């Protein structure tokens, strides 16, 4: 049965994971399927609670990685080896044996909602909670889901599955409609002037970026434009924008205008604006109107723990005005439809976790946000019909679990550009969080600033995250020499296909906290996988401070390695991958080099803290012996290969046809020295260094006409 109980130990392909299992543990492999590979866990219990925990059973000498909420809204990675180092609001744990991984995956069951927690005897315990004292439950059966196999990013998917199989209340990431923002550079507006955001302060953002050759064709109108008082908390007044955004003669004309400055006036092909889950950070002003009432956030024991400022906090003190779940949807709604009809494309939905802190006697933590996001979906479909939503402050597994139809996940704390800490902490929290969250959702790795002494260290993960690029650059604070590696001239991008993740070797070896080795992020793109190897050592959220804070490091310097199956799918890249032997071209974006490398040989990378390395991995192709090939993209961006639409090779004419998009300086690796290198049916200059295989020629303009993308011929 490959996971089983037997004795009182969790045995899983004959290795004990856990000993000392409770009588009353029970588990399952009933569910739609019904017969499925892991196991459903539950338990029974004497009483009816609003609470309980329960040991699952203990842990020791078993690698882990567990992504754990740091704060109400957020999660980060913690790694281990026994049951006691399991942080407080665990909501995805994965456990190495050595060859076989484990994933664990704590669920919502009816109206409860669970995750995991260690305690000082190395016990996992699951924590079973509905957030409101009036419901109450003593027994379970599939409040937690348990699956293993040899490869663990399958692992993961499968197990999702499974548990989407039997829930039915979201959607798998790859199974949602993305927005069309993600193909384009956008433009937020937060940093660059916080609240105090004037609609004459995006037209000045928007010209700024455009003027210097990288035109966003989206931007967030974040938050700061909404109509808000006091009663020192604010709360929302009223659904249209306030003063700042009116138009200056016509104070009848509204949002309407900057959306048609944007759009008419520079180009944009999308307008998001932010607002609340709740309206505003204090909710709604108490009234009739959405049944708005005072409400006042509970405290959870495993968020107060890892953040204790949360009881002190404005919201928790000041409360919220919670619109009624029977007005919910009237409320997003006339939003929305207020603000579609103005020429809005989205929102970026903002504060999301509060709900599991409002459900008081609404049904609790789970009903609650099913309710609120019910509607929120259903408006969205309606007003904003490109999918326009990006979720953000949203990781609780009771919105994951409901994640039906929004496809766009802020995978990560705020990026800040005067807080020298986050930025390592940036990096490596975005590329763990997003092995989970990137199940249900494409990860949004966040704005950044193109002039910052972090900003390529940021930018280019940015490029190799799978998700959407826009920067938050005050007007005038641009490095265009930087955001041509990343934008081309018309503002698309080059994006991923896959969320990016650590390598492997990666997961379970903490970057920020280990002082030895380096984070390795992988993706993929059709015909290449992309790698960056970043130093994020010296600064992790403490477990003893509770909060981010610098650390000691052994040494400034680290030396790791790479490899080309680092890039965990490259076969997929391969055009032949049954008779491909494994050997890639490997092109070091920031050094320029190409290398070949061989099936499994290492080559060496040392980084300091807060650098980084990018490499375009492409599958060469062995026509006959001595002509190998392998094509690079655009060599200056740093997701070289997102460039390459098209590839197919002619071995009987010795060529290699190919469909790319952009301009720019084009690279490939060819054994050979090309006869002819040919763009739409004419010959043109290209630079062949011999000793490194490196073929090299320029695409001068983008594609016009019918064309769409350029066709390239090189005959070899």
């Amino acid at each position: 049965p490959a996971v089983r109980i037997s004795d009182g130990n969790l045995i899983i392909k004959n290795r004990t994971i856990l000993t000392g299992v409770p009588d009353n543990v029970i588990t399952t492999s009933a569910s739609e399927a019904g017969p499925v590979e892991g196991v459903f866990v539950g338990a029974v219990f004497n009483k009816e609670e609003s609470k309980h925990i329960v040991p699952i059973g203990t842990l020791r000498n078993s690698r882990f990685m567990s992504c754990f909420r740091f704060k109400l809204w957020w999660m980060a990675q913690r790694m281990g080896e026994m049951g006691r180092d399991i942080p407080y609001e665990t909501q995805f744990l994965l456990v190495e044996s050595n060859k076989v991984y484990t994933v664990f995956l704590p669920l919502i069951e009816g109206s409860f909602r669970s995750c995991l927690q260690g305690n000082v005897n190395d016990e996992v315990e699951l924590c079973l909670e509905s957030g409101d004292v009036d419901t109450k439950r003593s027994s379970f059966t599939h409040s937690l889901y348990i699956h293993a196999g040899t490869d663990p990013f399958q692992t993961i998917t499968d197990a999702i599955r499974t548990v989407k199989l039997h829930l039915n209340s979201f959607r798998q990431r790859h199974e949602k409609k993305l927005p069309g923002i993600v193909d384009y550079f956008g433009w937020c507006t937060w940093d660059a002037f916080y609240q105090e955001v004037t609609q004459e302060g995006v037209e000045a953002g928007l010209k700024s970026l455009a003027a210097g050759g990288t035109p966003p064709k989206f931007v967030i109108i974040d938050d700061g434009w909404q109509s808000v008082e006091r009663d020192p908390i604010f709360r929302l007044t009223g659904i249209k924008e306030n003063e700042k955004f009116k138009k200056k003669d016509d104070p009848n004309v509204g949002i309407k205008n900057i959306v048609k400055i944007a759009k008419e006036k520079h180009g944009l092909r999308y307008v998001y604006v932010w607002h609340a889950i709740t309206g505003y950070w204090g909710g709604v002003r108490p009234g009739e109107e959405y049944g708005s009432v005072m409400k006042y956030p509970n405290m959870s024991k495993g968020v107060v723990e890892n953040d204790p400022t949360w009881k002190t906090d404005v919201m928790t003190l000041q409360g919220l005005g919670l619109v009624s779940p029977k007005k919910v949807y009237k409320f997003y709604n006339e939003l929305h439809s207020y603000l579609a009809d103005a020429g809005v494309d989205g929102v970026k939905v903002a504060v999301q976790c509060v709900l599991e802190t409002l459900g008081g006697g609404l049904g609790g933590r789970v009903e609650l946000t099913r309710q609120f996001h019910q509607a929120l979906d259903s408006s969205v479909a309606k007003n904003f019909p490109d999918n326009g939503c990006i979720a953000c402050m949203s990781h609780n597994t009771d919105a994951l679990y409901c994640s039906k139809q929004a496809a766009v996940i802020r995978a990560s704390d705020d990026f800040y550009p005067r807080d020298p800490v986050s930025h390592t902490i940036h990096i490596a929290s975005v590329a763990y969080n997003s092995v989970f969250l990137g199940e249900f959702m494409q990860p949004d790795w966040d704005m950044f600033h193109s002039v910052h002494p972090a900003a390529e260290y940021h930018a280019s993960a940015r490029a190799i995250s799978g998700g959407p690029l826009y920067v938050s650059d005050s007007p005038g604070k641009h490095n265009f020499e930087l955001l041509r590696k990343l934008v081309l001239p018309d503002g698309s991008i080059l994006r991923a296909r896959l969320p990016g993740r650590p390598t492997r070797d990666c997961l379970f070896a903490d970057p920020a906290r280990d002082g030895v080795s380096l984070l390795k992020i992988w993706n993929m793109n059709k015909y290449t996988g992309v790698l960056g190897v970043y130093n994020c050592q010296g600064a992790a959220w403490s477990s003893t401070e509770r909060k981010n804070i610098f650390h000691q490091t052994k040494t400034d310097s680290l030396t790791g390695s790479i490899r080309g199956r680092d890039v965990h799918s490259i076969s997929e890249a391969s055009t032949d991958p049954t008779t491909w032997n494994g050997d890639c071209a490997v092109y070091s974006q920031s050094r320029g080099e190409l290398i070949v490398m061989p099936y499994n040989v290492s080559l060496p990378v040392s980084l300091k803290i807060r650098e980084h390395e990018i490499f375009t991995v492409s599958p060469i192709s062995h026509l006959v012996d001595g002509v190998s090939f392998a094509p690079i993209g655009l060599v200056n961006m740093y997701n070289s290969g997102g460039a390459i639409e098209g590839l197919r090779y002619e071995a009987e004419k010795m060529k290699v046809v190919m469909e790319v998009k952009g301009c720019g300086k084009f690279g490939s690796y060819s054994s050979v020295k090309p006869k002819r290198c040919v763009v739409e049916s004419n010959e043109i200059a290209f630079e062949y260094d011999s000793s490194s295989g490196l073929v090299t020629f320029e695409l001068d303009k983008m594609p016009i006409e019918n064309k769409r993308f350029h066709l390239i011929q090189v005959e070899l």
